[PDB]
């Protein structure tokens, strides 16, 4: 049937700007080992340093974009130690860098968006690298100078899965209420989980080799103004699900130390079973045959799982390329990772003079996943370029 | 003009069946100025006993139920203690307790609701009581069963105003997806605020008076079968807001100590300059002209506010009946406060006969607040009986 418009939108929620951030501080890859176990006071555990060497060059980093340096972890020292209480002045460091982080990726998005900031209407805001009252989601309002009646979503320590869950969030608001404009902000960073060796915590140490720090920013609105606003994908369906028989596979825990993660079932293997059957459910209403028909966006969290997937479904080594891209040139940034990756695919395809924002294809998948089991998937349609 | 259905809904969404429920252990708040400074080993500061008991009396609450009793602080004293590192063990608490706790409330919303849960699509989960990953929306999943293609929304530590965000967020996932049903989810407790005195920090002491546990759970849906399903209330517009001139009026810093509150600003002064034009802007589409032909639910979170109110705008004693009643005999529960007066005005209606679920009048308003300085407000319609 149909029913009245009233208050509601039209059409199905659009991808209107995207543009990312990272603090100027980076690290090389290269020179992370040593860097890493100089400054957590960590030099005599030889065997384990040699480990993390082997680890960090198996992610295929290359750098990561970090606000701890040097200088700020020689004065709040129990955060570089592998477990003293340090979740006060990670909070500090969290108020003075996630809000201001995330505003530099929301000042270039509204500048490609073109329109004023006061028609932003909704906000949604992803971090898990602090817990703050008021939340990051308040402070960010205050210093974009937004509309004291914008209507917040703060979303705290979802994982590395909340990439996705912003943007199933950001669908609702933007399809059900009229002229909404939903500015979309994952700010991340390493405060919460850095923290010094172990020989005894494996996994922890593992996480030092890829988590690094990034926001993204999206505006994302129903029923585009043509002659204005210029859409670059559409978000056409998004669902959330727990893998079957995944329990306690990635657990972190908020202690007097900060985030501590455990990972003991084996995240590849749970991946790689329910992998195609997710998908397919995503582009069953799509009529799409060939796996190498659309544009892939996958939550780098596990380079082992994006060469699992390139093989499980025969993909040309180029879909993932984007994907790649990311991962390598700025590591993992929790649930900012798929929205750098988002607009990476967009610049490329822009770059080299394809046909689609989604590289001349006209359907995509994007794909997180992180504590739950959890899986966040999206089906995008990408537009003419 | 008129749009295609598709998998839209098409009414407003509609409150289907509420349910509350709270720990066992409960404290009457004649004996709790003993038993605070006894368990805290405080008795000593008797100046600051005499002035707890002052407070704990102009609170006008009878009693608290609360998951920590004597046994449990005293296999946990760094609980007791006003300030020592405490999170981990509190949140071993709140793992074992806030989404156990939601499930009483949930199951007994569900039995009212009375169709299976196999048709609860989305579920949103409102706590500030721990900070946990994966959240306790997902422990919850696991506990009733639920769909494990779920929709599942997790808010941590917005403060008190969050029953308001829940129902916000509740809105707009039932009126843009044809059949979803909601589980709302407020299980709160003071696992993280609960601490020792200071004859330094009186904030902290203030609200050891008044917050307490509990949780209440919703089922919201869109477009009812009104021969299965049976409507409450709707709502019919969810707004959030910044009051001018508030800034770090409420805060609450998250420490290895647990959650430590700052209330430097006035709030009563803040709410009573605003409640106006806020209410007014929430009854705009309404036609409403007296303040006493709608009910009313104001988060009790300072009883003095509710007095304020009701002289400012000339209420009916009995008008806040029902949220002075939830807050004489539960306590401030954060975010489930104000559905808990919403499912006892709900019963009152229904007990003393009258002829709307909301008192026999038509509208209703629904106020929280809390850091920001944030207000939520709802508007609620009433339905025959």
């Amino acid at each position: 049937e149909w029913v009245r418009k009233a208050d509601r939108a039209a059409g199905p929620a659009a991808v209107l700007a995207m543009a990312t951030a990272n603090p100027s501080n980076f690290y090389l890859q290269s020179d992370f080992p040593d860097f890493y176990f100089r400054v957590t006071r960590s030099d005599h555990m030889s065997d384990l340093k040699e480990k993390f060497k082997r680890i960090c060059k198996k992610t295929t980093v290359r750098k990561r974009h970090m606000i701890l340096t040097e200088e700020i972890l020689n004065k709040n020292p129990a955060i570089a130690d592998y477990w003293s209480p340090s979740l006060a002045a990670r909070h500090d460091l969290a108020l003075a860098n996630i809000p201001q982080l995330g505003k530099e990726a929301a000042d270039k998005a509204i500048k490609e968006w073109g329109q004023p900031k006061s028609k932003i209407t909704h906000l949604v805001f992803c971090t898990s690298a602090g817990v703050l009252m008021p939340g990051a989601d308040y402070q960010l309002t205050m210093l974009l100078g937004l509309n004291p009646s914008i209507s917040r979503l703060m979303l705290h320590n979802l994982g590395c899965y909340a990439g996705g869950t912003a943007l199933r969030v950001a669908k609702d608001l933007a399809e059900n209420n009229g002229g909404a404009r939903v500015l979309v902000v994952c700010s991340e960073a390493n405060l919460l989980n850095f923290r010094g060796p172990s020989e005894t915590h494996i996994d922890a140490l593992i996480t030092q080799s890829l988590f690094a720090d990034g926001a993204a920013a999206l505006i994302v609105g129903s029923d585009p103004d043509l002659q204005t606003e210029s859409p670059l994908y559409e978000l056409i369906s998004a669902s959330q699900r727990i893998l079957p028989e995944s329990e306690d596979a990635i657990v972190g825990r908020l202690t007097e130390a900060g985030l501590v993660p455990y990972l003991p079932k084996d995240i590849p293997k749970l991946v790689s079973t329910n992998i195609r059957s997710i998908l397919e459910d995503a582009l069953a209403p799509t009529g799409v045959q060939d796996w190498n028909s659309i544009f892939w966006i996958i939550h780098p969290g596990m380079p082992a799982i994006l060469d699992q997937t390139e093989k499980l479904l025969q993909l040309d080594k180029e879909k993932l390329k984007a994907t790649r891209h990311v991962l390598s040139e700025f590591g993992n940034m929790w649930s900012a990772t798929v929205l750098f990756i988002l607009d990476q695919l967009r610049k490329g395809a822009v770059a080299e003079g394809k046909s689609t924002t989604g590289e001349g294809c006209e359907w995509g998948v994007l794909f997180s996943f992180g504590p739950g089991f959890t899986v966040e998937t999206v089906l995008l349609r990408s537009v003419a370029t």
